């Protein structure tokens, strides 16, 4: 259910998506990322028709995280029509749910 992104595939997968997209910026060393990851998976399953869920290992792919000003992780971006709907900084479960809802609404 969760798409693995690369710098080369980000435009196509995320920016040109027809549905809203949740992008989880994460790394293998990031403990709070593991706290938010099951919520991300759960949203992927819960909104399977209506939401694309994707993740980006900021150590594997540094170009795009840098263009979006991703300073710390976890950071999660909700996209729609190529634009950023919200930026969720940290494992903020509530804010993540709410921002997804706004996008889909």
């Amino acid at each position: 259910d969760v798409v693995v992104l690369q710098d080369s595939t980000f435009e196509q997968e995320v920016l040109k998506s027809d549905t809203p997209v949740l992008v989880d910026f994460w790394a293998v060393w990031c403990g709070p990322c593991k706290a938010i990851a099951p919520v991300v998976d759960d949203l992927a399953a819960r909104y399977k028709g209506k939401l694309k869920v994707a993740k980006m290992d900021v150590d594997q792919h540094q170009g795009v995280p840098q263009q979006y000003g991703i300073r710390s992780i976890p950071t999660l971006l909700v996209f729609k029509g190529g634009r950023v709907v919200d930026t969720v900084i940290g494992a903020d479960k509530t804010r993540l749910e709410d921002s997804v809802k706004k996008a889909i609404g």
